[PDB]
Order: C-alpha cells, then sequence, then structure tokens
C-alpha cells in the first residue's frame, strides 16, 4: 500500500493553513494508495457525519475547533477518525484496518485518534470529551 503525493498535501494545508475543515481519505479503486475521497471547508459538526458511507469505510482528519475556559479562547486539536460500520463489507473492512497506520504514521501532528464502529461513538460529545480529558 501507500499514501497519495496529494493525500498529504491536502493534510499540510488543513493544518497550517486551514484550508478545509475535514479531509476523507479512502483506498483507491485499485487498492494500492490513499487518495483524498472528499474534503470540505464546512464548520458545522452535523454535516461531518452527513458524508460518512453508513455501508462503507473511509478515513477521516478532522480540525476539531472547541471552546476553553482555562485561557479564555478557542482551542483546534486535529482528530483522526476511522470509519468502519457494522454494515462495511468484510472484506473492504480488513483492508481499511491494515493499511490504517500507513496514513496515520504519514501524518505529524495529529492530536488524538477515533476508531468508527457505530454513529454514536463518533458523535461530538464523544469526540470532544476524549480531545480534552
Amino acid at each position: 500500500v501507500a499514501v497519495a503525493d496529494e493525500s498529504l498535501t491536502a493534510f499540510n494545508d488543513l493544518k497550517l493553513g486551514k484550508k478545509y475543515k475535514f479531509i476523507l481519505f479512502g483506498l483507491n479503486d485499485a487498492k494500492t494508495e490513499i487518495v483524498v475521497k472528499e474534503t470540505s471547508t464546512d464548520p458545522s459538526y452535523d454535516a461531518f457525519l452527513e458524508k460518512l458511507p453508513e455501508n462503507d469505510c473511509l478515513y477521516a482528519i478532522y480540525d476539531f475547533e472547541y471552546e476553553i475556559n482555562g485561557n479564555e479562547g478557542k482551542r483546534s486539536k486535529i482528530v483522526f477518525f476511522t470509519w468502519s460500520p457494522d454494515t462495511a463489507p468484510v472484506r473492504s473492512k480488513m483492508v481499511y484496518a491494515s493499511s490504517k497506520d500507513a496514513l496515520r504514521r504519514a501524518l505529524n501532528g495529529v492530536s488524538t485518534d477515533v476508531q468508527g464502529t457505530d454513529f454514536s461513538e463518533v458523535s461530538y460529545d464523544s469526540v470532544l470529551e476524549r480531545v480534552s480529558r
């Protein structure tokens, strides 16, 4: 496997440039590379779980943005989601499981990781709670 030279370029953009609000990667039609399947600059979070393939897997790097009180202001944390519902093809889940670290390691700056195996274990309060404590 491998990662599209354009895949990380999109990450380096959303990070230092805050270009996109998040990215949706995934194995190419040939299953040998990780190309950015989708990107968006939409703030709302209830729009992210709306682009999640209910019956499919994929990698996503969100730029979580929440509020704090200790240092009055907003804080951001890059999250690494890992979609893999109970509906996704078993043959398409084992390929997204192994070639997972392929992306993970390639990206430096990722704060938290979240495995997606249920729409409830990827919700706001779920990702936010694990983004602080």
